């Protein structure tokens, strides 16, 4: 299990915290003495390092494609899985961010888009398959107001493939040269 | 947790069993009314299958690499770790294999060899960075009668790499064109 050299759960009361280019710290319950929001955010841009090396050694990368700086240089979303009643914290991680896709049709019919994109997932391994990954999934759909129909995914695995047709129901469409995924239904004249 | 229709304990009495391409049922302690040993085996060959396939998703691969056909076709060796006290068992395994590998080397003297190599190794998720990989590599390499050093390993993940260097001090040496990897020491002339 993952842990930080700092008191998480001070740092993210929520379940599941949403974070943007921002790095904002999470507000808190008024009373205690919270430290310096500079400080803070140092404390949540490690945070999002070590999730995003996490992740990279879980997918079999040799640099991770999450990072506290590509998160303040990018429009990248991410939503932070906790556990704020762990015995004796930090879970895993959905990103998420807008994409110009020059995407390939079915019908052939080809031409530029722009959905929300799954950009990286990670539930820590000891976990996995408890369903963490669908709580985290069904939160962000949620937030960004968006169906899983709608999406675009940059590069799935093979757990992530199984994971949205079991949940979704998803089942992937024309094959992309830009080697994002969608599904039947990305289309408008497409059924689900 | 890793589950079957029938008995691992029964089948498999030891912590690590090893398995070659006869797929021979252990031998158990007299007394107990053992199946056909057919039947076993065909437990066995399920047991291979499943585990290859879990390899698979936990590598992002599209087929498996291992499976109980290859194991027949092959002269493959697979070790599996089971938790004989285990509440209320498979936990993993890893296979090898002696494998002609036409090697570049480093002062670049290049030529033919035919190494013990690291085939496919996993540790179920839920376990994982317990020290159940080490175990397990530990068994081998006395069995094999093996040093770390002389290894090559097919296609290596970023955990694996790791590893190594962890537990075995393995750096790795001229990179290789049939993406096999070994490490300093693998030729005569190198140290360690
Ligand atoms: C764009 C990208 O981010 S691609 C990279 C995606 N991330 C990874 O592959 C990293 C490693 N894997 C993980 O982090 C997680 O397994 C995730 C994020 C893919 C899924 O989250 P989880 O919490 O494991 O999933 P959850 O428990 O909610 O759902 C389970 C379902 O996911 C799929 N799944 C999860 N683990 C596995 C597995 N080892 N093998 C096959 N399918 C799996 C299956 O559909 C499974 O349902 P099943 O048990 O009935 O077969
Ligand atoms: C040729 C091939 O088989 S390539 C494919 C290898 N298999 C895989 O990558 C599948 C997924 N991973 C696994 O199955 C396992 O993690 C294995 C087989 C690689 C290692 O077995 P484990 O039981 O996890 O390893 P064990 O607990 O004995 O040793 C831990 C060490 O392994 C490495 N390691 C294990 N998990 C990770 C991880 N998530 N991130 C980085 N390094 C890791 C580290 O060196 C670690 O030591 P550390 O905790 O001090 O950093
Ligand atoms: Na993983
Ligand atoms: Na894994």
């Amino acid at each position: 299990s993952m842990e930080f050299p700092f008191d998480v759960d001070a740092l993210f009361p929520e379940r599941i915290t949403v974070l943007d280019q921002h790095l904002r710290p999470p507000a808190r319950r008024p009373g205690t003495t919270t430290p310096a929001r500079v400080d803070l955010q140092q404390q949540i841009m490690t945070i999002i390092d070590e999730l995003g090396k996490a992740s990279a050694k879980a997918q079999n990368l040799s640099a991770p494609i999450t990072s506290a700086s590509r998160m303040q240089s990018n429009r990248h979303v991410v939503y932070i899985l906790k556990d704020s009643s762990a015995r004796p914290a930090i879970i895993g991680f959905i990103k998420v961010g807008y994409k110009k896709l020059f995407v390939l049709d079915d019908r052939e019919a080809h031409n530029e888009v722009e959905p929300l994109c799954i950009l990286d997932f990670y539930i820590h391994e000891s976990v996995q398959r408890h369903g963490h990954g669908r709580e985290l999934f069904q939160y962000m759909l949620q937030k960004e107001r968006v169906e899983p129909h709608q999406l675009a995914i940059d590069r799935p695995s093979q757990k992530l493939l199984k994971f949205l047709n079991k949940h979704y129901n998803l089942e992937t469409t024309v094959p992309q040269v830009n080697n994002f995924v969608i599904f039947e239904g990305f289309f408008a004249h497409q059924h689900r």
